[PDB]
C-alpha cells in the first residue's frame, strides 16, 4: 500500500525532528513552535488507517510488524518524551544505525533494577540534602546551589559506575560552579566537615595564596563494579571554558603514559553551563582538537548543566543564535541527547548510551541536562528582578527528590518510608561530617618534590663523544627518502658541526639537546604552529620524502629505549592549545613540554591561561609545571606583529618566584636551558625569548666543547679580551641587541665599554651579575639596553634589579626605542634608523 | 511502483551526501573515500530499471517524470560536479526548497552572458597578471599571493554587483593577507603606483608609526548596474580572524544608522583561511551573535579561501576534526557552498545564490572556495620541504585564467585574441600605474576632527532645574508595570535624590548622565553581560513587570527626539564581543559606546583586540575610537578573579596619549567623566576602573550641585578641613582605597597626612598634582597607596610620573600590597589583615 510508506516517512520524521516537540523543560514555562511533520494528517494518516497493521522496516522495536496505533505511540515515547535526541545530521550510517537501536528497541521507556531506582533517588537526596543543609548552616553565603539541576550528581556517579563497569580506569572531571560543592561531597568523597570549616573560614595552614572553595580539585579513589577507578576534579579559574582544554591536555599525558593508543582506560568529563558553552570560543577551539593527531583522547563526554538562565540573562535571543545552547556540538557531528531531568531514569539511561557512544566509536558527544536553577545565580542575588515569570514557576515546582519519590510509589517500586528515611539518614550522616559516598575509596599507590630553589645544582655535563654520536645519528636518514635539496643542505651543515669542522648553530645545539633527553629516556612533546619544519625553516624534526609523502624523524629513531619523541604541527589555536599543553605538563612533570608560538606577539590570544594558570597556578592551588613556551622575539623591522612577545607582561607577572623568563644569546645557551628544564628538580614555567634573525646570524654560535662541559648561564660576562682597567661604562642587555652591540663596538676598535649579556631576567641573578661587573673597579656609570620601546621590554620592571646590583656611587641610564602605542614601526626604513640610534646612544 | 519509492530515496541521498562525491579539488590531488548511497545499485535499481520513466518528485529540473538514466544524469551534474552543496542539515523546510529551487533547476551547468563571460575572464586576467608583476618587479617580498585563487576578484565583483542590482547601498569587507593586494587594486580601485611606491619604501608624509601594506584599509564607490555603492575594506591587524566581529560591530552602526531594521541595505563581507577559519574561537563567537540581538547585522556573506592548506601544515589529521573546514557553520544551520575555483562559472553562480540566501532569510552562508596556493605560504619561504606531492601538482597546473579561457574558446564563445589582449593590455594599465578598476568611483561628499589633546576645555555644565527634571522623568514608569520591592525601593531612593532630600549614589549619577547625553540627542550604546540591571544591582536601566514579562526603559523615554538609547545583555563572550563594540565606536564616534566586563579581571579574554586594536589603532592605522571600558575593580576579600582588572597591564600599553586610564572615586566622577567623553572633542579609548563596593559605601555620594556646577577634576585635592602648614606626608592614591585611607586618618584624629586622589593615571595630569601639592610647603614625604600588590596596580608604571611631581627636597614611598603571583589571597581574612596592614603603613609618620 501507499500508507506503508507514508508510515516510513513518519518514523524518519521524528527520528530527525521529534526532539523539537519532545517534553524537555521541568518548568513547562514556555510552549515549543509545532513542527507539522510529527502529525500524521501531515502525511494524510487517518483514524481508519490507525488501526491497520504496518511494517516498521528500520524502526528497532522487535516486532517485524506492527498496528499504526502502536506505530505513532512508540514514535511519540520514543522521541518526544523526556529524552530529546539530536543524531541524524551525523553522515556516518553505523552510528546512527547504532543510535537507532539503543532508543528504538527500549521503545524510549528504560527499565532498571529496583536497587538501581532507590539509588537514584538517594543520590537525588544527598544532592538536594547537602543544598538545603548549607543554606541553613550559612545563609547568605556564596555555595553556587545545584538546586534544580540535582540530577547532575546521580548522572555523574552512572557515568564513574558505569566507566568501571566497561573497564576504565581513570576519570578526570573539569567543571565550573554550578554544582561543584555538590560535585565534592556528593561523589569525589570530600568530608562534609572539611567543607563546613571553609564556610567558617577556619581551614588553613598553607602558604598557597589559595582560591575560593569552588574552585578547588579533588582526588580519590571510587568503587565501581568493574573495581576501584581513579577519580580528578582539576582546579580552575573563575574564567568559565577554560578548563575544558587543560582536562583534555591532563588525560592525553595519562594515556600516553599507560601506552592507551584508543583513550579508552582514561574518561574525560566536561560540565559546562548553558550560556558559556555558547559564547565561549575555546569550547570550538576544543571541539576542533577532539580528532587532530596530537590533542585527541579518545573523545569527551560533555555535558551542559541547562538551567536556562545565565545570571540575569534569560532570553534566547540574548544569549545565542539557535535553539539549543549545544549546537555548537554540530560542528563535529556529536550525537546531542536532550533530557529532562525531572526524569532521572531517562538521565541514567541517557548517560549509559554517551558513555556507550564515546566508547564504541570514540568520539565526543553531549548530553543536555534541561533544567532549572532554584535560588539566584548565587545566594546573595534577586532573580525575580529579570525572570518574575521564570522564578514564580520555580517557585511552586516540587524538587526532582520528590517528584521522583511520588513516581516510585505511584508503580509501587518504593514506599514512602523508604523514601522518608533516605531525607534524613542524609542530614544525619552530615550531621557526623565524615564521608558520605558509599563508594569512596582511600587511594591505592607523591614524590620526588619539584619545587626546588632555581638555583639548585644539576647536571649541566654530558659526554662529549656521546653528544657527538647523538650528533650523526641525527643527521642519518633512510637512504630512500629523498630530502629536499635545501633540507639536505641543512643536514650537510648539521654533519659538519658533528665533524668539528663548524660551530654549531642554534638549530643544531636545539636539536642536540633534544637528543641528549630521550637519550635518557626522557619524554619530549614539542606543539605549536608549524613545529615540526620550524617556521623560520631551522628546526626540520621531521624529514618529507620528496617521491611519496612519507615522513621521518630523526629524534624518533636515535636508539631503542629512548623516551618517546613526539612533535605536532598545531592548530591554528593558540588559546586552547597552551592550556592543553598546561595540562600535559602539569599532570606528567617528568619530561619537556614545549609550546611554540609562531611569534610571541601572538601568545596574547592565550593571555588567559598565561594570567590565569601558568603565572598564579602555584600559589592558588599548589600546582607546579614545567611547560615551556617558545616566543620568537626580535625587532628586525617586520612591524608591530612580528617584532614582540611582550617581555613586559611576562616581567609584570614575576614574583614569588613563579615563573622563568629567559632570553638566550647562544645555541649553548638555549641548549643549556632546555636540559635545566628537565635535568634540575625544579618545574615552574620557563617563558623563552626565542631568536628569528640570529638562527642564521654569523656570530651566534658554539662549539661541542660549550655544550658538554660548559652550563646555563644566568648572566654571560665580556667575551672578547678588554683590559678590566680601561672600562669606563658597562651595558646590560639582552638578546639579539647584544651582537648589533658587539659588531659596532668592534668597528669603532673600543675598548673602553664592556657589554654584558643577562640571560636570565627573572628570577634576578643579583651575584651572577655583581660577579660579571666586579674587574671594572673604574667603571663610573652603567647603560640598560634594548631594542624595545622604554614603555615596554625590561626596562621599567627590571629597573631596581639593575640598580641593587651596581655600586652605590654610580648612576643607571636607560637607551633604547622611545616608548610608543605600537610595538614597532610598519617601516624598514625608520626600523633601521632606531636601531644605529639606540646602538650610538649606548656606546658613546 | 516499488522502485518508485527507491528513486526517491536516491535523489534525497545526493541533496545529502553527493558534495561529498564531488569534485571539489582542482588538483586531483586525493582520492574522496566513497560513498555507497550514491550509486544506484544500494537501492537496487539495475539497468533495466534505467530506461524505466519514474517521478521525480520534488526534484526541482522542471520536468515532473523523467527516465531513470537521465535522472542520474541530472543528479550527478546538480550534486557532484563543481559545485557542493551541503544545506540538508538545515531544520527550515522553506529555506532547503529555496536552495533546491536555484540548483536543482539549472541542473547544475548554470547560465550567463556572453558579457558576464567577457568580464569573468577580465576579472581573472587582472587578478593572475597583477601578482605576476609584482614577482617581476620585486622579487622574493612578502606579497601574498592569490594565485591558485584567482577566481575570488571576480566572485567579489559579483557579489558587490548583485549587492547594487539588488538595491544595497554599502558593503563592508573585512579579510586576511590572503588576496589582499589583488583586492585593493582590483577590486577597491587602490592606485597600483602607490602599492608600487609601497613596495619600494618611498611611502613617508605621517605620523602614523604605521603597518605593513597588507594590514591596510580603503574605501571607494563602485559603479554596479543599480547604481554606486559604497565600499569598505577595514584595516586588520596580523592575528587571523578577529577582524571579523569588527566588521560586523561596523555594519551594525551603519544599520542603526541608516534606520536599516533588517539588514538589507549594508552587507557584510568577510573572507577566512581554511585553517585560520577551524581553530579560531572567536569565529564561533561571532557565529553565536549572527542572531543575537544587539549584534544581529541580518547575516553576513563568509567566504572561505580553502587552498587545503596553512603555512606548511596540509594534513587534515592537524588542522582540524572534520572533513570540511568550514563545519563550523553548522553551529547556525548556514548552507555551506563548496565550489571548485577552477570553474568561475560555478564560483559566480554559487555567489548569486549565497547573497540571495543571505538577503532572503537574513543569515549567514559560507561559499568555501576550494582552491591551492601558487607558491609558499609566502614568496620567500619553500613549500615542497614539507608538501611535496601538492607542489610536483600545481608545478604542472594551469592558472585559472587559462584554464577558462581554453573553455570560452572551445567553445567558440571567445577566441585567442582577445584573451591574449586582456593579458597585455592590463600589464599596460599596471605599467601607467592608474586605477584599473573601470567601476570606481570618486566618492561623494569627515571634517570635526576628534584627535584633539586631553585637556581641551569641553561643556562641562549642565542646567540644575533639567538635570533635576530628567531625574524625575527617570524615576517615572507606567502605573500597570509592578516593581520588584527592591527595585522599587532603589526608585524610591532616586526619587528622593531628585529632590535634594537624599545625596547622589552611584547608579544615580551614571543614569543621570546617560540622561543629559540622549537629551541632547546623541546616541548610546551599552553593551556587556547583565549590563541591563548591573552585576551589582545598581544600574537596572531595565524594568521587568512583575506580571507579565514586559519591559520597560526609562533611559528611552526622556521626551521625543532623543538620541536613542540601547543596553544590551552580551552573550557570554568578551573578546568577539568587546571587538564588535571597538567597530562599533569607530565607525560612530559622536555617541557613547560602552563596553562593560561583569569583572575587569575577564577582560583578558579579548586582549587580542585591546593590545592591536584599542591600544594602537591609532599610531597604526590613523583611527579613533572612543569606546568606553567599564572594568569593575578593588579588593574586598572575593579573590584572585574578582579584584584586579589588572590596572598594571593598560598602563604599560600607555604611550602617545593612545588611551585614558581612568578611576574615579566618587558618583559626581563618574557623570563628569561619561559626559567629557562625547561632550570633548576627543575620541580615545577610555579604560575604567569600576567601582563596586563605592556602589553603596555611605561616603561615596554626590550632591545635585556637583553634577550640573562641578567637572570631572584629574586629580582631586584634600576635602577636609586641614590646614596646609600642619600636614607632614601626602598620601597619593586612586579608587577604593581613598575611603579606607579617610575613614582610618578620622578614626585616628590625624591631622597631620593629607590625602589626593589622581583620577586620570594617564595621560598623567601633571600640574593638577602639583596644584593640589602646593599648599604643604611644609611636607617631608610622599607615599603612593594602592590595594594592589606591588607588581601590580599603578607602581611599577607611573614612579616616574609621581617622582617628577614631588617637591625636590622630598622622597615618595611604597604603602601596598606585597607583590604576588596571583592578583589576590583566597581567604577574606588574610584580605583584611593586608588591608589594615597598608592602610595604617601610609599613615603612619
Ligand atoms: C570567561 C568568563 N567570562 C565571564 C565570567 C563571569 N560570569 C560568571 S558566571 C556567568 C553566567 C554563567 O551562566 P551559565 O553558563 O548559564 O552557568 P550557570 O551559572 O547558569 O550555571 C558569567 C557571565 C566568567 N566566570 N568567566
Ligand atoms: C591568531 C593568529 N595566530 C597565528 C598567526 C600566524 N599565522 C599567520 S598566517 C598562518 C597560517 C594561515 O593559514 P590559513 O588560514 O589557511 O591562511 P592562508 O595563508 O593559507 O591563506 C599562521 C599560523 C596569525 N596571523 N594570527
Ligand atoms: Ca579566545
Ligand atoms: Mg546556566
Ligand atoms: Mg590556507
Amino acid at each position: 500500500d501507499a500508507k506503508q510508506v507514508k508510515v516510513l516517512q513518519l518514523i524518519n520524521a521524528y527520528r530527525f525532528r521529534g526532539h523539537e516537540a519532545a517534553e524537555l523543560d521541568p518548568l513547562g514555562l514556555w510552549q515549543r513552535p509545532t513542527v507539522a511533520e510529527l502529525d500524521p494528517a501531515f502525511h494524510n494518516l487517518t483514524e481508519d488507517d490507525f488501526e491497520e497493521t504496518f511494517n516498521v522496516g528500520s524502526f528497532a522495536v522487535g516486532q517485524e510488524t506492527m498496528p499504526l496505533k502502536d506505530i505513532y505511540t512508540a514514535l511519540k515515547k520514543t522521541y518526544c518524551g523526556s529524552i530529546g535526541a539530536e543524531y541524524m545530521h551525523m553522515t556516518d550510517t553505523e552510528q546512527k544505525r547504532w543510535i537507532q537501536q539503543r532508543l528504538e528497541s527500549v521503545v524510549g521507556q528504560p527499565s532498571f533494577d529496583k536497587d538501581e531506582k532507590r539509588t537514584f533517588l538517594a543520590e537525588l537526596t544527598a544532592a538536594e540534602g547537602l543544598e538545603r543543609y548549607l543554606g541553613a548552616k550559612f545563609p547568605g553565603a556564596k555555595r553556587f546551589s545545584l538546586e534544580g539541576g540535582d540530577a547532575m550528581i546521580p548522572m555523574m556517579k552512572e557515568l564513574i559506575r558505569h566507566a568501571g563497569r566497561s573497564g576504565m580506569r581513570e576519570v578526570v572531571i573539569g567543571m565550573a560552579h554550578r554544582g561543584r560543592l555538590n560535585m565534592l561531597v556528593n561523589v569525589l568523597g570530600k568530608k562534609p566537615q572539611d567543607l563546613f570549616d571553609e564556610f567558617a573560614g577556619k581551614h588553613g595552614e598553607s602558604w598557597g595564596t589559595g582560591d575560593v572553595k569552588y574552585h578547588q580539585g579533588f582526588s580519590a579513589d571510587f568503587a565501581t563494579p568493574g573495581g576501584d577507578v581513579h577519580l580528578a576534579l582539576a582546579f580552575n579559574p573563575s574564567h568559565l571554558e577554560i578548563v575544558n582544554p587543560v582536562v583534555m591536555g591532563s588525560v592525553r599525558a595519562r594515556q600516553d603514559r599507560l601506552g592507551d593508543d584508543d583513550g579508552s582506560k582514561v574518561l574525560p568529563i566536561t560540565i559546562h553551563g548553558d550560556s558559556a558553552i555558547a559564547g565561549q570560543g575555546v569550547v570550538a577551539e576544543t571541539f576542533n582538537m577532539s580528532q587532530a593527531r596530537g590533542f585527541c583522547v579518545g573523545g569527551t563526554v560533555r555535558v551542559v548543566v541547562n538551567n536556562q538562565v545565565g545570571f540575569t540573562t534569560s532570553n534566547p535571543r540574548d544569549t545565542r543564535s539557535t535553539m539549543y545552547c549545544t549546537d555548537i556540538a554540530k560542528m563535529v557531528q556529536a550525537p546531542i541527547f536532550h533530557v529532562n531531568a525531572d526524569d532521572p531514569e531517562a538521565v541514567a539511561f541517557v548517560t549509559r548510551i554517551a558513555l556507550d557512544y564515546r566508547n564504541e566509536f570514540k568520539r565526543d558527544v553531549v548530553i543536555d541536562l534541561v533544567c532549572y536553577r532554584r535560588h539566584g545565580h548565587n545566594e546573595a542575588d534577586e532573580p525575580n528582578a529579570t525572570q518574575p515569570l521564570m522564578y514564580q514557576k520555580i517557585k511552586k515546582h516540587p524538587t526532582p527528590r520528590k517528584l521522583y519519590a511520588d513516581v516510585l510509589i505511584d508503580r509501587n517500586e518504593c514506599d514512602i518510608e523508604t523514601a522518608t528515611q533516605m531525607v534524613n539518614e542524609y542530614r544525619d550522616a552530615l550531621d557526623h561530617g565524615e564521608v558520605v559516598v558509599k563508594e569512596w575509596r582511600p587511594m591505592a599507590l607523591w614524590s620526588p618534590y619539584l619545587g626546588h630553589e632555581w638555583d639548585t645544582p644539576w647536571s649541566n655535563t654530558y659526554d662529549k663523544q656521546r653528544l657527538v654520536e647523538l650528533g650523526k645519528r641525527l643527521c642519518q636518514y633512510p637512504e630512500s627518502h629523498t630530502l629536499h635539496s635545501r633540507v639536505s643542505k641543512l643536514y650537510n651543515d648539521r654533519t659538519a658541526m658533528t665533524n668539528g669542522e663548524k660551530e654549531l648553530d642554534w638549530g643544531m645545539a636545539e636539536t642536540l639537546a633534544y637528543a641528549t633527553l630521550v637519550d635518557d629516556g626522557k619524554r619530549i612533546r614539542i606543539s605549536g604552529q608549524d613545529s615540526g619544519r620550524g617556521t623560520f625553516f631551522h628546526r626540520h624534526a621531521v624529514l618529507h620524502n620528496q617521491n611519496d609523502a612519507s615522513t621521518y624523524v630523526p629524534l624518533a629513531n636515535i636508539h631503542d629505549k629512548q623516551g618517546p619523541f613526539e612533535v605536532f604541527d598545531s592548530v591554528l589555536s593558540e588559546e586552547a592549545v597552551l592550556a592543553f599543553e598546561y595540562g600535559y605538563a602539569t599532570a606528567e612533570p617528568s619530561g619537556l613540554t614545549l609550546w611554540e608560538a609562531q611569534f610571541g606577539d601572538f601568545a596574547n590570544g592565550a593571555q588567559v591561561v598565561i594570567d590565569q594558570f601558568i603565572s598564579s597556578g602555584e600559589q592558588k592551588w599548589a600546582r607546579l609545571c614545567g611547560l615551556t613556551m617558545l616566543l620568537p622575539h626580535g625587532y628586525e623591522g617586520q612591524g608591530p606583529e612580528h617584532s614582540s612577545a611582550r617581555l613586559e607582561r611576562y616581567l609584570q607577572l614575576c614574583a614569588e618566584q613563579n615563573m622563568q623568563v629567559v632570553v638566550p644569546s647562544t645555541p649553548a645557551q638555549v641548549y643549556h636551558m632546555i636540559r635545566r628544564q628537565v635535568v634540575r628538580p625544579m618545574r615552574r614555567p620557563l617563558i623563552v625569548m626565542s631568536p628569528k634573525s640570529l638562527l642564521r646570524h654569523p656570530l651566534c654560535t658554539s662549539s661541542l666543547d660549550d655544550l658538554a662541559n660548559g652550563t646555563f648561564m644566568p648572566a654571560i660576562p665580556e667575551i672578547d679580551e678588554l683590559d678590566p682597567a680601561k672600562v669606563k661604562r658597562v651595558v646590560f642587555c639582552s638578546g639579539k641587541v647584544y651582537f648589533d652591540l658587539l659588531e659596532q663596538r668592534r668597528n669603532n676598535e673600543q675598548d673602553d665599554v664592556a657589554i654584558v649579556r643577562i640571560e636570565q631576567l627573572y628570577p634576578f641573578p643579583m651575584d651572577d651579575v655583581k660577579a660579571a661587573i666586579a674587574p671594572y673597579v673604574n667603571v663610573e656609570d652603567f647603560v640598560w639596553c634594548q631594542e624595545e620601546p622604554q614603555n615596554q621590554g625590561a626596562w621599567y620592571c627590571s629597573q631596581h634589579n639593575f640598580r641593587a646590583a651596581i655600586p652605590a656611587g654610580t648612576e643607571l641610564k636607560y637607551a633604547g626605542r622611545p616608548a610608543s602605542a605600537s610595538p614597532a614601526v610598519g617601516y624598514m626604513s625608520v626600523h633601521l634608523k632606531q636601531q644605529k640610534a639606540l646602538i650610538d646612544d649606548a656606546l658613546n
